[PDB]
C-alpha cells in the first residue's frame, strides 16, 4: 500500500533525524560546559559552528520532506490516472460487446464514475490542505483546480454520451445512473 | 488528559476540514455550473463571474488557515502547559518521597521513574516540534535554534539537580545507583 509506505517512510525519517538532532545538541551543551570560562568572543565562535552544522541539518530535513511528499503525490497522480483510464477501457468493452449487456455496462460505468470521483475528492482534498497551511499558494492554483475539475465533468459527459449512443440501453439504465451522478456528485 | 487533549484535537481538525471541504466542494461546483451558463455572455460578464467566484474563494482560504493557524497555536500552547504541570507534579512527588521519614527506596524510585519520564517527554516533545518546523520552514527553524539548544541544557540541568537531590542521601544513592543508571541508560 502506497499509503502505508509512505507513512512509515516520513515515520523512519522522523526518528533518524531526531537522532541526529539531539547529537548534535547534546554535543552543542558539552562544548558550552567546556567553554563555560572562556571569553565571550570565543563563546561566540562556538556557538555559530553548532548553528552552522544544525543549519546544514535543517536544509536536509527540509530537502528531504519536499522529496518524499512529491514522490508521493506522483504515485498518487499516477494510481489516479491508471484506474480512471483500466475503468474506461473496460467501460468503452462492455459497450461494444455482442450484443452490450445492460449489467455489464453498469458496472463497468460504475467503476468508471467512481474512479472520477476518487479524482474529484483528492483535487478537491489537496487543494484544501494547501489552503489550511498556504493560502497564497492556495490562490495560485486555485484556477487550476478549478480547471481540474471542469476536465472531469468533461469526461463523464463524454462518456454519458458513448452510452447515450445506444439509445435503448442508455434508457434502460438512465434512472440507476441519475441515482449514481448524484451519489458521486458528477453529473451536471 | 494528555491523550484526550490528543484525540480531542484531531476530531476538532477533522471536523474542520469536513466543514470547509463541503463549503469548498459547493462553491467550485457552482463555479464549474455557472461557467456552462456563461459560455454564450459577453468577455466582461465572463470574466466578471470568474472574479466573483474567485473572490468568494479567497475570503474561504484566508478563514481556512486563519482557523488552521488558530487550532494549532491552541494546541501547542495547551501540551507546553500540560508538560510543565507533569513535570511539577512529578518533582513534587519525588520530594515527597525523598523528605519522608525514612525514605524508602522503593518509593523513590518510582517518583524519580515519573520525573525523568515527563522530562523526557519534555525533551522529546521539545526536538520533535523543532524537527518539525525545519522540514516544513526552515526560515523558522533558524530563529528558534537558539532556543531549543537553551531549553535542552535546561532540562539537562534538571535532571542533574534531581539526581544531585537523591545523591544528599549517601546509603539510599548507593541503594538505588544500579537502577538509575539503566533508566539513564534507556532514556538519558
Amino acid at each position: 500500500s502506497e499509503h502505508e509506505g509512505f507513512l512509515r517512510a516520513k515515520m523512519d525519517l522522523e526518528e533518524r533525524r531526531m537522532r541526529q538532532i539531539n547529537e548534535v545538541m547534546r554535543e552543542w551543551a558539552m562544548a558550552d560546559n567546556q567553554s563555560k570560562n572562556l571569553p565571550k568572543a570565543d563563546r561566540q565562535a562556538l556557538n555559530e559552528h553548532f548553528q552552522s552544522i544544525l543549519q546544514t541539518l535543517e536544509e536536509q530535513v527540509s530537502g528531504e520532506r519536499q522529496r518524499l511528499v512529491e514522490t508521493h503525490a506522483t504515485r498518487v497522480i499516477a494510481l489516479i490516472n491508471d484506474q480512471r483510464r483500466a475503468a474506461l477501457e473496460g467501460f468503452l468493452a462492455a459497450l461494444q460487446a455482442d450484443p452490450p449487456q445492460a449489467e455489464r455496462v453498469l458496472l463497468a460505468l460504475r467503476r468508471y464514475l467512481r474512479a472520477e470521483q476518487k479524482e474529484q475528492r483528492h483535487t478537491l482534498r489537496h487543494y484544501q490542505h494547501v489552503a489550511a497551511v498556504d493560502p497564497e499558494k492556495a490562490q495560485q492554483m486555485r484556477f487550476q483546480v478549478h480547471t481540474h475539475l471542469q476536465v472531469i465533468e468533461e469526461r463523464v459527459n463524454q462518456s454519458l454520451g458513448l452510452l447515450d449512443q445506444n439509445p435503448h440501453l442508455a434508457q434502460e439504465l438512465r434512472p440507476q445512473i441519475q441515482e449514481l451522478l448524484h451519489s458521486e456528485h458528477l453529473g451536471p
